[PDB]
Order: structure tokens, then C-alpha cells, then sequence
């Protein structure tokens, strides 16, 4: 599924992420948008064998099982293959322990690159939460 702006912040919103750890909803909803562009099937291989997934690309080497990233931890308890579904709870429940293991949102690359320091209300403007 390719979630709208808005949709997307309300689902958060609904799951606990506005102002979970001290980042504001448009934070979350900024990575996603550069992470997989709101996709939630998105897949991308990282040059050491991992593979990220789902919307806030969650990586296989740390937080979740998908049998072929041997060394690999799951931190999530959950198959990758969870990360892609239409319903973003396994993805929100997971990004919630990521933020939560010390080195905040710097954990997504594509946030500390094009989403810290920046006005990230914006991404939230005009939706009804
Ligand atoms: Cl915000
Ligand atoms: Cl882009
Ligand atoms: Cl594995
Ligand atoms: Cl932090
Ligand atoms: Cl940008
Ligand atoms: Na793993």
C-alpha cells in the first residue's frame, strides 16, 4: 500500500508516535517519505548482505528474521515480511524500540540527512488530527 501525507500522520498519530521520544509527528512522517516514499512493500539491499523493509525501511541485520542475513539479529521478534503489510503496526511497534536504543531518529540515514534540522510541521500541515 502507498499511504497518503495525511493518512499516513493519522496512522501514526492513532499507534503513539506524535511526540513519542521527544520527536514530533512530522519527524516520523518526514523519514517515511524518504525512507520508501510511503510504501509499505519497499525493499533495498545494503552492501554488507541486509535488507531494509516496509515504510521506515527497518534493516535485517539488527530488528527483524528474513533466514538469509546469517550473523543478523531480529530486536523486533517478527519476520520481516511483517514490515510490508497494508497495516503499519508491526513497522510503528519496531521503529519505537529503534528510537528508543539511544541514538534517536540518526537511526534512519535518510532523516539525519534531509528531515534534522529542518521545519518538519510542514509535513503535517493540513491534515486533520
Ligand atoms: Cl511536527
Ligand atoms: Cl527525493
Ligand atoms: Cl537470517
Ligand atoms: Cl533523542
Ligand atoms: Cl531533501
Ligand atoms: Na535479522
Amino acid at each position: 500500500k502507498v499511504f497518503g501525507r495525511c493518512e499516513l500522520a493519522a496512522a501514526m498519530k492513532r499507534h503513539g508516535l506524535d511526540n513519542y521520544r521527544g520527536y514530533s509527528l512530522g519527524n516520523w512522517v518526514c523519514a517515511a517519505k524518504f525512507e520508501s516514499n510511503f510504501n509499505t512493500q519497499a525493499t533495498n539491499r545494503n552492501t554488507d548482505g541486509s535488507t531494509d523493509y516496509g515504510i521506515l525501511q527497518i534493516n535485517s541485520r539488527w530488528w527483524c528474521n528474513d533466514g538469509r542475513t546469517p550473523g543478523s539479529r531480529n530486536l523486533c521478534n517478527i519476520p520481516c515480511s511483517a514490515l510490508l503489510s497494508s497495516d503499519i503496526t508491526a513497522s510503528v511497534n519496531c521503529a519505537k524500540k529503534i528510537v528508543s536504543d539511544g541514538n534517536g531518529m540518526n537511526a534512519w540515514v535518510a532523516w539525519r540527512n534531509r528531515c534534522k534540522g529542518t521545519d518538519v510541521q510542514a509535513w503535517i500541515r493540513g491534515c486533520r488530527l
